[PDB]
């Protein structure tokens, strides 16, 4: 009767304490074991059984065929600067073009999402400042810089340096990853991993 599994940083911010506290409520014999994890680093453990699934953003297509992947919601993601930033009254990603970004995790590898941005809309690539694999440390490394980096709009509110920083008001269209519940296909879901997840899901909307 336990659970382990991970959950993305989003996840791990709001949704998960909610979800955590509604779930003992109606399974309270449940031990759960939760860790952090992000696609593709958790696609081994998922493989192999260690974790019983995961929370994370994803593509569909690159996804091993071992594992099935349910779309939970579509991430809000938000280009964040310290508070005073040159670019903070940006509305258009041409104008961050001469920016230095710190290039966060994504699925595809860091600064995918803000590459990816910039490409769609014939843009050069964003000019790398520096790369910061660690959601836990971006908001306080964007906070005592000028880069702008990506992150969840979940970080962007629940971080220990939100006054310090501000969200730019971008008008052009940002590729947001889809947030799904990997796990191996031929894994039957437990009445009580379900359970969470529909807490996961209930919470986080
Ligand atoms: C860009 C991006 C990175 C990570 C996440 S998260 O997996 O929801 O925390 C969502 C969106
Ligand atoms: C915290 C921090 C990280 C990186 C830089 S920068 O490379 O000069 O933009 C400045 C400050
Ligand atoms: C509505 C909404 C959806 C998703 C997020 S996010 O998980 O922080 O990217 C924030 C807000």
């Amino acid at each position: 009767g336990h659970i382990t599994f991970a959950a993305s940083p989003a996840i791990a911010l709001a949704a998960l304490p909610l979800a955590l506290a509604s779930f003992a409520r109606e399974f309270p014999d449940v031990t759960v074991n939760v860790r952090d994890g992000m696609y593709p680093a958790v696609s081994p453990q998922l493989r192999d059984g260690t974790l019983d699934f995961a929370l994370t953003a994803a593509h569909k297509h690159d996804i091993d065929t071992d594992l099935e992947a349910q779309p939970l919601y579509v991430s809000d993601v938000v280009i964040v600067g310290q508070r005073q930033h040159p670019m903070a009254n940006a509305t258009r990603l041409a104008e961050l073009q001469e920016c230095r970004w710190a290039f966060s995790s994504a699925p595809r590898g860091p600064g995918a999402i803000i590459r990816n941005a910039f490409a769609r809309y014939g843009l050069p690539e964003p000019k790398l400042g520096l790369v910061c694999e660690s959601f836990l440390a971006l908001p306080g490394v964007v906070a005592h810089s000028d880069l702008l980096t990506t992150m969840p709009r979940t970080l962007y509110e629940r971080n220990a340096f939100k006054d310090q920083l501000c969200s730019i008001p971008l008008q052009d269209a940002l590729p947001n990853p889809t947030i799904y519940v990997l796990r191996r296909h031929d894994l039957p879901v437990t009445p009580a991993a379900a359970g969470l997840i529909r807490w996961i899901q209930h919470h986080a909307l």
